[PDB]
């Protein structure tokens, strides 16, 4: 998940440089074709591109975000509708899909080892719960970027039975990952008689 | 406010991608702004100069239906410049000494 | 149990030496075929070998550890899971199995 920041670990360090004569001065060929502005990066991000921006006057570039090609869906502006939008947007971003991908790989492997064992419905709920807890950091304030080794904050598992097929189960796994800081709006204001 | 705006733009871009929850921003932003605050009883005059602010308040909320995005409000109370005054002179007998 | 250290009692003292001409200089045939580095010893230890390392420029060698052939098992990173790993690893080492 740590692939989308100058400090988070989406920084590309040690780019080739090339100083050459300009209009009587000297300049370096930008490591990337262009020097992408914040506005232009954001535009590309909206169009589901992963723009490697160049840090002006250095040999460092960064991936500010890793949005997939998928375009987010809009829902009605209600409590449920906004929750739907939140969930769908998490799906559209690679930093979170990588978590689900690894979870999918662990489930496939570890579950094949369990085939043939004496498991009743509630046996799966008990064991699956104990398993998923392995990657959960549900503390008040986990050390920043330590959350990294434990990407999940919460998770829920339900297991039902495939009726008329004894030994087969239907499992639902839902997870709440820690959130990446990906933008903010600031309102500045001078004020007299502000509470100290 | 101009210099504050410039510091926020720069320093915040460095933080993009970090594991920040709503209250994480309030904690860090508070610790940051304190850097330029001089909230003493009586700071040395024109020393207040390097620390222009006396008080400041930060609130952070969530951009609903957009996880990872926040709405931040920053309000500051700068030290006041002396820019005029009216005087009333009066002779008086039996004034308290 | 005291068989895994230069001081603990895994030290092999009084090895044969053999000084002979090199490229115009003199050198001794290492008592062991090679002079095992700390990194290479550790690699061998990971692969469940008991490497007798040679103490450079001496006639002393030491057994830094006596891991058995058995490969340690990994468990879930939980309080119980890590306790399982601790217990299993104790089983994998000869210094404790001798007890």
């Amino acid at each position: 998940p740590n692939i989308i920041g100058p400090q988070s670990g989406g920084a590309v360090e040690n780019l080739p440089l090339h100083q050459y004569e300009a209009m009587g001065e000297i300049q370096t060929k930008i490591p990337t074709e262009v020097m992408l502005t914040e506005r232009r990066e954001f535009e590309l991000s909206e169009e589901g591109f992963i723009g490697l921006v160049f840090r002006k006057d250095s040999d460092n570039a960064a991936f500010f975000s890793a949005n997939s090609t998928q375009k987010p869906r809009f829902f009605g502006n209600t409590p449920e509708g906004k929750a739907a939008e939140t969930n769908y947007r998490l799906g559209t971003q690679l930093p979170y899909m990588f978590i689900m991908t690894r979870l999918a790989h662990y489930i496939k492997v570890l579950q094949r080892e369990q085939i043939g064992s004496w498991k009743e419905k509630s046996d799966l709920e008990r064991e699956l719960n104990h398993w998923l807890s392995q990657y959960i950091s549900d503390m008040d304030d986990p050390a920043p970027a330590v959350r990294s080794r434990r990407p999940l904050r919460a998770a829920r598992v339900v297991v039902e039975d495939v009726e008329g097929q004894p030994g087969w189960y239907r499992c639902s796994l839902q997870v709440r990952p820690h959130f990446k800081y990906m933008g903010a709006s600031f309102t500045l204001s001078l004020v007299g008689k502000l509470d100290k």
